[PDB]
Formats: structure tokens, C-alpha cells, sequence
């Protein structure tokens, strides 16, 4: 619905990405206020982070426009995609998502 | 950190997931105010799904609230080599799914 968080003379919209986009980096079409803009996703992006994209914020003095990743899946995988999804779990089996806890 | 967000009877804790424990499913310990319990997440799950615990909430001798797990997909750090090779291929296997359907 409303795209854009406010907040000062800058600009915030979620940026989804399928897991894949953020592991391997990806060049994403990301909406402003007048026309979209294509923004380089680097590699090895996180949750949450914040990319920058300067100058596409408000026009008050002139903001920038943060596009914050939030990591989206697709539905259940078919089998193929299952085994990928297990070699992959073998490759990253050092990596704990829970290390807080 | 604190790791439960106070929303009237009920908390709500951020469920953090790897991308391979959504798609897979996976079965996770659960912290609570009390004794961690054990949770089934379903294969196929997705980004801010709630997933239920019923009387882990805030107990009250009136009423006890339940506790919701919210799912969060976390990355790991950037990938080596085969990792990458794989993450390809799922690209490829998935290339279907457009994430940014919305817009």
C-alpha cells in the first residue's frame, strides 16, 4: 500500500529479495517517488540491511532513499529444488541463524 | 538483548531461520519466560509467518497468553565457492518466483 516510511528528509521502502539475490548480489529496480532507479544489491547481503540510494529522498535540501532487505521464499520446493536446498544446508552447516539464543 | 516484545497477554519472539530451514522445514528449541519448548516449522514457510505457543504468553491467575514465533530469514556471510555454485543452480530450479510481485 503506502510504499515509502518517512523519516526526517529521508525515505524508506522494504526491499524483498529471494535468498538467493542477497547470497550472489543482484541489480534490483527499486520504486521512488517520481521514477525507479536500478540499484546494485552487493553480495553477501544481509537481513536488514540498508542501501543507500542517495538522492531519491525528499525534496525539501534533498534526502536519500534507504531500501532495507527483508529475505522472502518462495512456496514449498519440488523435490529438485529440495535437494539443492540439503547440499546447500551441508555447505553452510557452520552457520548457526540462532547464535543470540 | 530482550527477546520478547509485550503485546497484551501474548509475546512475541523473532524466530530466526536460515533459508534452508524454511524451504526444509525444521524442528526448533524455543526460549520461553519459563522451559524452551520445541517447535515444528513447516517446510515451505515463509517471511513473518506467526507461528503459535499456546500458554507461553504471560501467565496471570485470570488468564495465560501465548507466545508467537515470527520467522525471519537470515543469510549467512558471503558465500565460498560451492556454496555460490549451488546458490545458482536454486536461482535457476526457482527462477519462477519474483519477490517483488508487488511492485
Amino acid at each position: 500500500h503506502p510504499l515509502f516510511d518517512i523519516v526526517g528528509h529521508n525515505l524508506e521502502i522494504v526491499l524483498p529479495l529471494a535468498p538467493w539475490e542477497a547470497a550472489l548480489g543482484a541489480k534490483v529496480t527499486v520504486p521512488t517517488l517520481k521514477e525507479s532507479i536500478l540499484l546494485t544489491v552487493p553480495p553477501g547481503s544481509q537481513a536488514g540491511q540498508r542501501l543507500r540510494i542517495k538522492g531519491k529522498g525528499l525534496v525539501s535540501h534533498t534526502g536519500d532513499l534507504f531500501a532495507v532487505i527483508k529475505i522472502v521464499m518462495p512456496t514449498k520446493p519440488d523435490e529438485k529444488a529440495r535437494e539443492l536446498w540439503q547440499q546447500l544446508a551441508a555447505a553452510e552447516a557452520s552457520f548457526d541463524p540462532r547464535k543470540t539464543w
